DNA sequence: TGAGGCATGC
């Protein structure tokens, strides 16, 4: 890439889960790897046919090493159960492997960052190594940097969520469904929350639907 | 504490 390597050439030839989780924490293909805990990889089976991906770790999970472990990560479970959407039926990893996080200076905690574009693009070798893998039926695109990651800048969540999407680019030819990512609910006012919640349900409604 | 899609800063 123009400002990081990318992870292209550390991504081993290969479709077992195991294998590359291990790689990816061998990775340096953009900064990200220094300050971070550990890589969080994806959490699911081959065996998978919905595919759900975030945006990054969060605090939680840079410490666990599994995604979708904190307040994001709890959120999400709820709006599962009400879809009915088992969870072995789930590959859910994030665009990006490795937590993005600043600190003030006279501050101990440490503050999530958004990743930058470049890291995004970076990082994706990831992503299409374990599409590859898993041949999920349905992605799911948890939030704008995943959604903007398989869809490309200009996409936006806000204009095309719940919408089933399919794409060349993209191996498989699986159905995409973008929404917000759940932290968003928590982000945003609590008298929203309860449409947001349930906003969010309706899209995995409509991600449990696709029949290939 | 835990987004999103616009903007401005260097
Ligand atoms: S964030 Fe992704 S590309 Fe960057 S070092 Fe970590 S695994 Fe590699």
């Amino acid at each position: 890439g123009s400002h990081m390597a990318g992870a292209q050439d550390f991504v081993p030839h290969t479709a077992d889960l195991a294998e590359l989780a291990a790689a990816a924490g061998e990775c340096r293909g953009c900064g990200l790897y220094r300050d971070a805990t550990q890589a969080v990889f994806g959490a699911g089976g081959r065996s998978a046919r919905i595919m759900m991906i975030g945006e990054q770790p969060g605090d939680k999970e840079d410490l666990a090493g599994l995604p979708f472990v904190g307040p994001a990560g709890r959120l999400l479970d709820r709006a599962l159960e009400a879809a009915d959407i088992d969870r072995d039926a789930l590959y859910v990893t994030n665009a990006v492997k490795h937590f993005k996080f600043t600190r003030a200076a006279g501050g101990k905690r440490r503050i999530h960052k958004t990743p930058s574009r470049t890291e995004v693009v970076a990082c994706r070798p990831w992503l299409i190594a374990e599409m590859t893998s898993v041949e999920p039926d349905v992605v799911v695109l948890l939030g704008a940097t995943a959604a903007k990651a398989l869809l490309g800048n200009d996409f936006r969540v806000t204009q095309h969520r719940g919408e089933v999407l399919h794409v060349d680019d993209v191996p498989g030819d699986p159905a995409l469904v973008a929404t917000v990512h759940p932290s968003s609910l928590l982000r945003g006012p609590k008298e929203e929350r309860e449409s947001a919640f349930a906003g969010l349900v309706d899209d995995l409604r409509v991600a449990a639907d696709v029949r290939p």
